[PDB]
């Protein structure tokens, strides 16, 4: 199944710009046993949250 990560636009108001919005991925360390491969753009053409 691997590891799902998800991206998201941050705090918008109309003719303003505001805060990030991130989830906690920088704090997370993960081990470089042999490498890894990523899927990229699988749910592209969709209708998305
Ligand atoms: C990053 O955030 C996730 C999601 O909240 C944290 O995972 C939770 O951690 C708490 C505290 O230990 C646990 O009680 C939950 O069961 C965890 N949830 C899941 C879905 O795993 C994670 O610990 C955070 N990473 C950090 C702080 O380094």
């Amino acid at each position: 199944l691997g590891k799902q990560y998800v991206f998201s636009d941050g705090h918008s108001s109309p003719g303003t710009l505001s805060r990030l919005f991130v989830s906690n991925y920088s704090r997370q360390v993960e081990p470089f046993d042999s490498g890894f491969v990523v899927r990229i753009g699988a749910a592209a053409n969709k209708t998305g949250t």
